[PDB]
């Protein structure tokens, strides 16, 4: 995160960040707890994952310093992303990762709400997107979870911004004109989240953008209400 600052231990009670074991153990991406058993996050994520058993899920975290040997974690049992999926910037950059065991909820690891197909007129102005991704363009993995107020800008603003690209509805921006706060690298599949009337939803999953919280390049968001229909499907039993 760019231009953010540290997070209070539970405030982003959702935000989990998903570990790969190979070849040494790091932060890969953030991810989204939306169920007992199911982590939403960016299908982008999974480049070059071939095995689900290299995945760790760390909830409840604040610094990756508390991540250690004997830190438990969750495993993961599957990796389900969109079938449309092909890359970040086209779109469908959306999985879920189903678990081997449940969640137990407490204050320091709980669901944030999906966003309701009638939410879709609603005018949000308390968005932040949260992680542990680098600084600048350049830089690394931060210890301690990050966070930023940014707005929300119109799909017609964000294709302005974005000549060389389509930017459809299943894409939403968020970014300052001037730029100097957005996601970054390691922050992807983390959630952009907007509280309104006093709840909190999955407005958005944190996917691509030209470089990090330059001026006039808005952060593009998977835009998750697009995904309601797609996410019950496939969390449903069989
Ligand atoms: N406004 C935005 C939003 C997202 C942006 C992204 C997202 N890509 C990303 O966040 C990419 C996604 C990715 C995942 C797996 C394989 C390849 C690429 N992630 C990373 O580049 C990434 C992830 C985990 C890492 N862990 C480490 O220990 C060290 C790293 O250097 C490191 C880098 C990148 C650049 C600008 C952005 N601007």
């Amino acid at each position: 995160i760019v231009g953010g600052t540290a997070s209070v231990r539970g405030e982003w009670p959702w935000q989990v960040t998903l570990h790969t074991t190979s070849p040494t153990q790091r932060h890969l991406c953030g991810g989204s707890i939306i169920g007992n058993q199911w982590i939403l996050t960016a299908a982008h994520c999974f480049y070059g994952v071939e095995s689900p058993k290299i995945l760790r899920v760390y909830s409840g975290i604040l610094n990756q310093a508390e991540i250690a040997e004997d830190t438990s974690f969750f495993g993961v049992q599957e990796i389900i992303i969109h079938d449309q999926y092909k890359m970040a910037e086209s779109g469908y950059d959306i999985a879920l990762l189903k678990l081997e065991t449940t969640v137990n909820y407490a204050d320091s690891q709980r669901p944030i709400s999906l966003p309701s197909k009638g939410d879709r007129n609603v005018i949000y102005t308390d968005c932040w997107v949260t992680g542990w991704g680098y600084r600048k363009l350049r830089d690394k993995i931060q210890n301690t979870l990050q966070k930023a107020k940014i707005p929300l800008v119109t799909n017609e603003e964000c294709q302005k911004r974005y000549r060389g690209h389509k930017i459809t509805h299943k894409m939403i921006c968020a970014g300052y004109r001037e730029g100097g706060k957005d996601a970054c690298k390691g922050d992807s599949g983390g959630p952009l989240s907007c509280k309104h009337n006093e709840v909190w939803h999955l407005v958005g999953i944190t996917s691509w953008g030209e470089g990090c919280a330059q001026r006039e390049r808005p952060g593009v968001y998977t835009n998750v209400v697009e995904y309601v229909d797609w996410i019950l499907e496939k969390t449903q039993a069989v």
